[PDB]
């Protein structure tokens, strides 16, 4: 079909993370736009994908906070015509820090009562995700499975 993958990484884990989903769907017959984040904006942008993949690296340590590239999406999630869409979301972290993948935890939260249709929990990542590969392979996998 068609799929959308936004994705915020600052190091780059989430975003390898986010390739990985998005060569293993095509690979998978799909339609697949994946794009950065960084140029995005909100304003229906899920409105056209059959499936969507909102994914979100964790900061702040003590408190939660959305990688900076996210933020803004997040802010305006409302403008994107979540309801009754089609989502699963992933994030990478490290299960050390307290909250370990919180801006998951929330972007999850939201788009539920956003109305949106959470199709898989989804994928938290500890570490290196290089070091995770099949497991993401897996669970994007499982996405496909669900719709
Ligand atoms: C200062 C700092 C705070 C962090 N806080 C968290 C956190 O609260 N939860 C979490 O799962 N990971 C946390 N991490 C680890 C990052 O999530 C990790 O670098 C992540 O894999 C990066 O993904 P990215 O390169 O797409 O931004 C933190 C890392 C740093 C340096």
């Amino acid at each position: 079909p068609k799929a959308l993958i936004v994705y915020g990484s600052t190091t780059g884990n989430t975003e390898y993370t986010a390739e990985t989903i998005a060569r293993q769907l095509a690979n998978a017959g799909y339609e697949v736009d994946s794009r950065d984040a960084a140029s995005v904006e909100a304003g229906g942008l899920f409105e056209g994908f059959d499936l969507v993949l909102l994914g979100c690296s964790t900061w702040g340590d003590d408190s939660i906070e959305l990688q900076d590239d996210f933020i803004p999406l997040f802010d305006s999630l409302e403008e994107t015509g979540a309801q009754g869409r089609k989502v699963a979301c992933f994030g990478c972290g490290d299960s050390s820090y307290e909250y370990f993948c919180g801006a998951v935890d929330a972007i999850e939260e939201k788009l539920k009562n956003l109305g949106a249709e959470i199709v898989q929990d989804g994928l938290r990542i500890d570490g290196d995700p290089r070091a995770a590969r099949d497991d993401i392979v897996g669970w994007a996998h499982d996405v496909r499975g669900a719709i």
